């Protein structure tokens, strides 16, 4: 016998991962590509979505030159970054770079659309943010500055790896989770926002066909298996945006189960069954359909995570040139044994913020300070004011009934702050490596299913790990965390003057 693949690639947001996964859960001929994003952190957060299609080539020929058989790839599967727009025209050719999630500088104009809509009438129907990183505020202001470009437009892609899809098939189509963070997309009703969309003079044509991550895009065309060595006729699934591949990649399956990303910036999220929509949040949720039949994924997005142990680096000397890791070595090892006074607090908005409070504006503090303070209770401080707000995310979630939370992202490098978060949140937290793979094991799970490799994502996910140890929450006085908590919250409140 001999082995069989599937093709599994993430479009993200610095560079394409890919592998061959084999049934037993192994992933093979490990690639990545690099990416260049453009905008010098001034605004546009762009790209050139042909480097999307042109990685997955240059990824392709390297599995053929390494001695694989493509006729023995089985399927394509792909995820990628969310929240995209990206125009193209009736050939499929870009009208303009396509702009990132995080690019959000179409501020008029979402004031505008929830001025006219109603903002409560926008969150009932579409269960998800409508802000200046949305998409029709980003499609408004494109044709707002690009009216020839735009009387050429044909298609609005809305995902990475739905580009790459549309090469390789010709047809384009995301899916409901992906659609879900773009605010054009009504859960309930399972179908894009056609009143909304019309007002603005939008025909539904330019929007790609939802379908279930599993369903079958099409097979690779002629002209694709010319570009890319795969086989004509090869099965390309729909897959589905990076968050969902990610958190099915850990096992993310069960209600009341969940995930934190601690990277520079990062993420909380909660699966569990989906019910109608609260009131509108204050802080910005999101509610991702379509991972799991049934169930929506409630993420709140935390733009200071990682980056707040970043910057404490330079209480411990660091300077803007140097190397971090002695830095990350020292504050370590100057936390150990060291307790945070209840009266010392620091607020960790040292950037603009999304959840738990929208803050346009910096908001960052150090209170409490006494003549006894030392820089050791500073720097742990610094670590429990990063797990307070994350503890006001998980209140806004509803995750009380969560048992674990799975982590990863380099953030949980720091063992004082993943003691800081179990105990903050009441949650035990369990570390999961190699976050690269994560995504493409969540795709090779959704596709053996497909190939009837496995019954379930849940019997692939189980057998491959057969291939650590939870951590888990210090009895703590829970009325005295919860009245800092508390404190936290009223002294954001109070710095806003
Ligand atoms: N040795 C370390 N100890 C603790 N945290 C670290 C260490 N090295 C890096 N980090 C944290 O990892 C974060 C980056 O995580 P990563 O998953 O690479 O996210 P991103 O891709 O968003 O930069 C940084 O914000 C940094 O604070
Ligand atoms: O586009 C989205 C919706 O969640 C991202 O901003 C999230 O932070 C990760 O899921």
């Amino acid at each position: 016998s001999l082995a069989f693949y599937i093709a599994t690639f993430d479009i993200g947001t610095t560079e394409v991962k890919a592998a061959l996964a084999d049934r037993d859960g192994g992933l093979h001929f490990q690639r990545s590509i690099a990416l260049e994003t453009y905008g010098d952190g001034n605004g546009p957060v762009e790209q050139d979505a042909g480097d999307w299609y042109d990685a997955v080539q240059r990824i392709a020929s390297s599995w053929w030159q390494s001695g694989v058989d493509a006729r023995r790839v089985s399927a394509i599967v792909l995820s990628g970054q969310m929240q995209n727009f990206l125009p193209l025209d009736q050939d499929h050719e870009p009208l303009h770079r396509a702009v990132l999630y995080s690019d959000k500088r179409p501020l008029k104009e979402a004031e505008e659309i929830n001025a006219r809509h109603g903002a409560d009438n926008l969150w009932s129907a579409l269960e998800n943010p409508m802000t200046a990183a949305s998409i029709l505020p980003k499609l408004v202001f494109w044709r707002a500055s690009f009216p020839q470009a735009f009387g050429r437009l044909r298609h609005v892609v809305l995902g990475a790896k739905d580009y790459v899809v549309l090469r390789l098939t010709g047809r384009h189509a995301t899916d409901r989770t992906n659609a879900s963070t773009t605010g054009l997309y009504r859960p309930k009703d399972d179908a894009w926002h056609v009143e909304l969309l019309a007002d603005y003079g939008f025909s539904l044509d330019l929007m790609p066909r939802l379908l279930e991550p599993g369903e079958q895009v099409g097979g690779v065309s002629a002209l694709a298996a010319r570009q890319t060595g795969f086989v004509s006729g090869t099965p390309v699934l729909c897959g589905l945006g990076d968050a969902g591949a990610a958190t099915l990649g850990v096992g993310v399956l069960d209600d009341e189960d969940a995930y934190l990303h601690l990277g520079t910036t990062g993420w909380l999220a909660r699966l569990t069954q989906t019910d109608p929509v609260g009131d509108m949040p204050v802080g910005t949720i999101f509610r991702l359909a379509g991972i799991i039949a049934g169930k929506t994924l409630q993420v709140a997005p935390v733009l200071n995570a990682g980056n707040i142990l970043q910057w404490a680096l330079t209480l411990v000397g660091h300077r803007p040139g140097e190397d971090c890791a002695e830095y990350f070595h020292m504050a370590a090892a100057e936390v150990q044994g060291v307790t945070v006074p209840d009266g010392l607090l620091f607020v960790p908005y040292l950037h603009a913020e999304r959840c738990p409070v929208e803050l346009p504006a910096p908001r960052g503090a150090l209170l409490g300070v006494t003549g006894a303070t030392t820089r050791a209770q500073i720097l742990l401080a610094v670590l429990e004011g990063a797990a307070l707000s994350l503890r006001w995310c998980a209140e806004l979630l509803g995750m009380e009934k969560v048992g674990l939370l799975k982590v990863v992202g380099g953030g949980a490098r720091s063992e004082a702050w993943l003691r800081m978060i179990a105990d903050n949140l009441n949650v035990s937290l369990l570390v999961k490596p190699d976050a690269h793979l994560h995504p493409l094991r969540g795709l090779a799970a959704l596709a053996a299913v497909e190939l009837e490799w496995s019954h379930s994502i849940q019997d692939f996910l189980r057998e491959a790990d057969l291939r650590s140890n939870i951590l888990h929450p210090q009895p703590c006085d829970e009325g005295r965390r919860r009245r800092k908590f508390e404190r936290f919250k009223q002294c954001v409140e109070t710095l806003g003057r």
